[PDB]
DNA sequence: CCCGAAAGTCCG
DNA sequence: CGGACTTTCGGG
């Protein structure tokens, strides 16, 4: 069965505007894990907009199908476009889509896709259905997959006052010994971000609990100004 | 415009 | 390590 015509149209239109010269450093920026067409975000969004203006957005019944097909295409701009498109179907996404989102996190995985999926899409779902957190987070933490572990750390990134502190610190405690850069950095990020809401709690945490040096210094990047740096 | 963030390199 | 910088993107 052929590619969805929307996807085919997107693929034709992107490919006609490819830039091999830009593609090389863009691919190097992602450690050469992916082929790139060499289209940066402002143009990529306009090209998508063009295809929607002509073909209209596919019926929601094809939403997951479109995302999968784009996900399977080799160049990274198609996963970036897939995430743009998924945003346009946001009001159709609910708790039943968590396994679908899991699957996106663990395929073609890198910080660009996972960071675009987790604090927004998964974050919003677990905010509305916090009782579902325990059906997924422990599995993610225990998995061999560092991107699921990073998802467990970052899904609360934007929660601000809705942050479950006990949960956040429990998750960090489970992952604080990881030697993985993307885990240490995620821990640093989520603490740095939460410190913008509750600096005292983050400060007390990092001064009294083991963290990778990277995690700690990223966490207190800003709030160290408020407490000072002891001799 | 600005700032802060993911990364990234380069250097001691 | 960790700081200083390159850098694209999102969000005032």
């Amino acid at each position: 069965v052929p590619m969805h015509p929307f996807v085919k149209a997107l693929q034709e239109h992107f490919t006609a505007h490819q830039n091999p010269e830009k593609a090389e450093p863009m691919a190097r920026y992602m450690k050469n894990h992916f082929l790139f067409l060499g289209i940066q975000t402002p143009e990529r969004r306009q090209l998508l907009k063009d295809i929607i203006q002509i073909h209209t957005l596919p019926d929601q019944k094809d939403f997951q199908i479109i995302i999968r097909e784009l996900w399977d295409l080799p160049e990274r701009e198609f996963q970036a476009a897939a995430l743009d498109i998924m945003q346009k179907y946001k009001k159709h996404i609910n708790e039943t889509h968590i396994p679908f989102l899991e699957e996106l996190i663990v395929t073609k995985s890198w910080w660009d896709s996972v960071d675009s999926i987790v604090p927004t899409f998964l974050g919003d779902i677990f905010l509305k259905h916090p009782e579902l957190i325990s059906a997924y987070i422990p599995k993610w933490i225990a998995s061999d997959n560092i991107w699921l572990q990073r998802a467990a750390i970052l899904f609360q990134l934007k929660y601000k006052q809705k942050m479950d502190e006990e949960l956040l610190f429990w998750i960090i405690g489970q992952l604080h010994s990881s030697k993985e850069f993307f885990i240490q950095k995620a821990i640093g990020w989520v603490l740095r971000e939460y410190a913008k809401t509750n600096p005292d709690v983050v400060w007390e945490y990092v001064q009294n609990n083991e963290l990778a040096p990277l995690s700690k210094r990223e966490a207190i990047k800003h709030i160290k100004q408020n407490y000072g740096i002891n001799n």
